[PDB]
């Protein structure tokens, strides 16, 4: 493990908040006009977190096509994400629009509707299977079919149904619970075994639309979560798998949503939950 010899030392010389800062100074920075059109200010949960114009998501409604999320594309990997904010109160109904659009399979969720006492995210998904939601303003109805709860996450069946056309698909639902409110989880033990069961439900796989990954802005864990992917991924793939560096892969990523990964923790965790994975294949 060169990089768990790079995590040593980074470790042992305490350099994580200045790794952190060469990578906030080595990003991209693209215009993101659409964002910042004074018809989408509602549509923005942070003022300060918007998607690039080059990789986001449109909507297919003439109206206003504009929803916060970002198309990360990693070509080596042949892996594509969708990271969002968790929606508003507004944008359910545009939330649900993006996931049938895209033909996505999957929706992870890193985040407690209520976290530090304030709102993180819309209430977007049924409660109970006899009371379904219904979002008019696209058309969608969405029915809980069933709901598994775990210790550390919840896994649900959805059923979308458009009500325009009376298609229906299933949609499952990955709910991390346990991420703490301050900080990073102490061990990647339980992020891993949750990564590798969005992995093993076919939701990451090309046959389907990108998997949609949110928190509350859709930069800090939902960037955690697709750097871990990505990475033990080309660790998979590679003849040379110790030529894999955590840092290039996300400047990579940053080329398509600002600002992921929040904090120097997250990217020490990271680097943890890389490393740790690495010795699972092993
Ligand atoms: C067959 C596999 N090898 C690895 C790695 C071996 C050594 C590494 C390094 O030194 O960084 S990664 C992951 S899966």
């Amino acid at each position: 493990m060169e990089m768990e010899k790079e995590f040593e030392q980074i470790d042992k010389s305490g350099s994580w908040a200045a790794i952190y800062q060469d990578i906030r100074h080595e990003a991209s920075d693209f215009p993101s006009r659409v964002a910042k059109l004074p018809k989408n200010k509602n549509r923005n949960r942070y003022r300060d977190v918007s998607p690039f114009d080059h990789s986001r998501i449109k909507l297919h409604q003439e109206d206003n096509d504009y929803i916060n999320a970002s198309l990360i594309k990693m070509e080596e990997a042949q892996r594509s994400y969708i990271l969002t904010q968790g929606p508003l109160p507004n944008t359910v109904g545009h939330f649900w629009e993006m996931v049938w659009e895209q033909k996505s399979r999957g929706v992870v969720m890193l985040n407690r509707v209520m976290e530090k006492g304030s709102l993180k995210c819309a209430q977007y998904w049924p409660q109970k299977e006899e009371k379904e939601m219904i979002f008019e303003d696209t058309n969608l109805k969405l029915t809980l079919i069933s709901e598994d709860i775990k210790s550390y996450y919840t896994v649900r069946q959805l059923e979308l149904e458009n009500l325009t056309t009376q298609e229906t698909r299933e949609i499952l639902h990955f709910h991390y619970t346990t991420w703490p409110d301050f900080g990073v989880p102490e061990s990647p033990a339980s992020f891993l075994n949750f990564l590798f069961k969005v992995r093993e439900s076919g939701s990451l796989s090309p046959e389907h639309g990108p998997v949609v990954v949110h928190c509350s802005a859709g930069i800090g864990r939902s960037g955690t979560f697709c750097l871990a992917d990505t990475c033990l991924l080309l660790m998979d793939k590679r003849k040379d798998p110790s030529s894999v560096d955590i840092k290039k892969v996300l400047l990579e990523m940053r080329k398509f949503r600002m600002g992921l990964i929040q904090t120097a923790d997250q990217l020490r965790f990271s680097y943890l939950a890389v490393i740790e994975g690495a010795k699972f294949i092993m």
